[PDB]
């Protein structure tokens, strides 16, 4: 419910566990290792198994996260903005 706490957001083809950073209000996602957001792919338009794994990620892997903007730029080489279909491009860049 809290937008500053992770929730499994349905992006259509996949779930991402995301929230807003308390300090910057920038979108943040549970990160897949050293890469980008951990996308949990959905086998159908309704997929409770994909949702369950995403909830498991919130339970156990919420301490490795990636944030849109300057952090993603430094970490991955791109901001996430102005590059749909990247998940960051569905949100505000808070400029």
């Amino acid at each position: 419910d809290d937008i500053f706490e992770f929730k499994c957001v349905d992006f259509g083809a996949y779930f991402i566990a995301m929230r807003l950073d308390k300090k910057t209000y920038l979108p943040q996602a549970i990160r897949r290792g050293t890469g980008d957001a951990w996308m949990v792919k959905k086998a159908a338009k309704v997929d409770p198994s994909a949702q369950q794994f995403c909830q498991y990620l919130i339970k156990h892997k919420s301490n490795n996260v990636i944030t849109c903007g300057n952090e993603m730029l430094n970490e991955l080489g791109y901001s996430g903005y102005f590059m749909s279909p990247h998940w960051c491009s569905d949100f505000s860049n808070m400029e």
